């Protein structure tokens, strides 16, 4: 029987590492990409913010939990909901939590953990504040300090629910904006509380890749080495490669699905916009090396035709290819680290992706 | 090696029959449902009118023909294009053909057959005029007479193209609106020319089921018994069952795909609108007996959730289920005719579908 949670590192190269997370519902190979569930992957993302509202967490629990609801019996990660509340909802912030608007709702550390319990997710995120960017040192500090108080409240709420404490895992989220001293204080606070994994929050908020990598350079080494590192909200293939080079083990990102519904396909030679007329007679698959079922069977010209015609089949094929591309990217990353040639892979990847 | 075209009737019950069409690219079991290709089926529909315009028939031929383009190596049926021109395009009609509007286009019997040749379809429809409904006897007669002149021109154009004459099949289309004498004259004209199959045109144009069935009652027996009978544009499951009872062998219909993108699922207990709140907690599959992969795996509640959330996955699952339902309907029809219990099947089908 697999454990509740066990992270093992099988190989390293520089700051990069590759290994596995064992959980009751399955093994997660790292570095991992975690696609949205409503879009092969070892874990998918649930959408706490949406599910809170439709049908409601209680209702999901009445229907048997998210695994039964979605027909997915493997691990599920849920975010804590405040990021989405603050980006999508009127909002009122206080030390207790956030209220937002049919009727009004409060979201607190305790309520966030309970919602994630009712959904039945396997990896639960602490309830944090994603500090807006840019932020002054004072505002970034005040925000991070609140998030750390909230992290302790999240820990206690999780531990109070036996079914959750015994079968799920809890990740703490580091904040501190772009400031090294605050990132250190946040890492220290999270390690004192103790979590199963550690996320780097507060990035992919408009800072750009150079700045993101700069913050990762000093921030990831502050986290416990023997625990998984999750960079929230990232990203493009080139962001993933550089974040793995800096010690990240887990990724989520809307882009594969967003791109698949909006005409963009990822390839080893960079993204392409399949609606462009240059693809109307292109008999090659979306990508020349991709092993996915779309590229085994259909051409750029046909997918172009479907998308231009407004056919649902087109977006479905684009999305299948994109998620498959991301999983091939992660497999190549894992294999290259395990083989000690990840540094060469990253250089080769970049030379070709940007050519 | 299969023949170019061979229709064999294996069993009959009343006017209903079941059998096979053999063509070079495959066997078609009848009665057959023929789904749109861009949406198991033995033949799919190409969209002549759309393909004429984007990318153009020449361009499709340059890309290797529709089979290669779509990745479908089995039979393809194409319509002749005038129905769609007259419903979707400014139009100018003459004895030569129809002109319509970027720039202008003409469609004639000769051009329609050439377009269908360039597309490479296996079953080619004659270029006809679908008479509007209602029509006076005089207008219905004038229109039908033009269609029969056009049917002869279609026959001659098809026969002039060796690759087409030797590898494809040509169907003539009966017109005559709702008038028995004109339907007879049209059938007589088509049989004198000689076709591989015979379609009943000019229905599913707003006449309603009672009137459609009334016209089928006298029209289908006018066609050669030993050739397939294709009712164009039909229809709902109950239309299909009644048309088979009246001697129809082949069906096309937008409904499965249109419905799948618009929240409607077909079930043995009738259509359901999955967006309705009554399905938000319904743990049953879309249909309790359906063998399709959607109903094996997911609930009404989950598909409702996806559609209400605007997720592409939802429409895809609805469409897969709907096309699968139609193929199960046709399999049950074929089996019940072969077993001599089709009359009982139709009564049982109706009692339940409308309960
Ligand atoms: C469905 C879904 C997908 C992804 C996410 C992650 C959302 C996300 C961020 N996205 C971009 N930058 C982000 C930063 C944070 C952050 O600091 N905290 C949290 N809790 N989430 C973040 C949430 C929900
Ligand atoms: C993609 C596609 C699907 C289906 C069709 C069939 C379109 C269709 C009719 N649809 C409803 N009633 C119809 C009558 C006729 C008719 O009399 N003639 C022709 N040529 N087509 C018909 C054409 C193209
Ligand atoms: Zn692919
Ligand atoms: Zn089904």
């Amino acid at each position: 029987d697999r454990p509740r949670f066990s992270f093992s590192i099988a190989a390293r190269e520089g700051k990069a590492r590759t290994g596995t997370i064992e959980m009751k519902r399955g093994v997660i190979r790292t570095p991992a990409f975690m696609p949205v569930g409503t879009a092969g992957a070892d874990i998918i993302l649930g959408n706490t913010y949406h599910l809170m509202l439709r049908p409601g967490a209680e209702r999901i629990a009445k229907l048997g939990g998210l695994h039964s609801f979605m027909g997915w019996d493997r691990p599920i990660l849920t975010d804590s909901g405040g990021y989405q509340v603050m980006s999508l909802s009127l909002t009122k912030q206080s030390e207790e939590g956030v209220t937002f608007k049919g009727s009004r709702h409060m979201l607190s550390p305790e309520r966030s953990i309970e919602i994630q319990h009712l959904l039945g997710s396997d990896i639960v995120m602490a309830f944090d504040e994603c500090t807006p960017y840019p932020a002054t040192p004072s505002r970034a500090a005040s925000s991070m300090e609140r998030s750390m108080r909230w992290a302790k409240r999240s820990r206690d709420a999780f531990d109070s629910r036996k079914e959750q404490a015994e079968n799920a895992a809890l990740f703490g989220i580091q904040q501190g904006s772009v400031f090294e001293n605050l990132r250190q204080q946040s890492a220290d606070a999270l390690a004192e509380i103790g979590f199963d994994g550690y996320a780097v929050g507060g990035l992919a908020v408009g800072e750009g890749q150079d700045e993101m990598f700069r913050v990762l350079d000093f921030s990831v080494p502050m986290l416990p080495d023997d625990k998984p590192h999750y960079l929230m909200g990232v990203g493009k293939p080139d962001d993933i490669v550089g974040a793995v080079e800096r010690g990240i083990d887990m990724f989520d990102c809307v882009l594969p699905t967003r791109s698949g519904r909006n005409g963009q396909a990822f390839t080893w030679d960079g993204p392409i916009n399949i609606r462009n007329a240059r693809f109307s007679e292109d008999l090659k698959p979306l990508d020349s090396e991709c092993h996915c079922a779309v590229c085994q069977k259909w051409s750029r010209a046909y997918i172009h035709h479907l998308i231009r015609a407004g056919e649902i089949l087109g977006a479905m094929l684009m999305t299948e290819h994109n998620i498959a591309f991301y999983q091939q990217l992660m497999q190549k990353i894992r294999d290259s680290i395990s083989e000690g040639r990840f540094s060469q892979f990253a250089q080769d990847f970049r030379a070709r992706y940007f050519a």
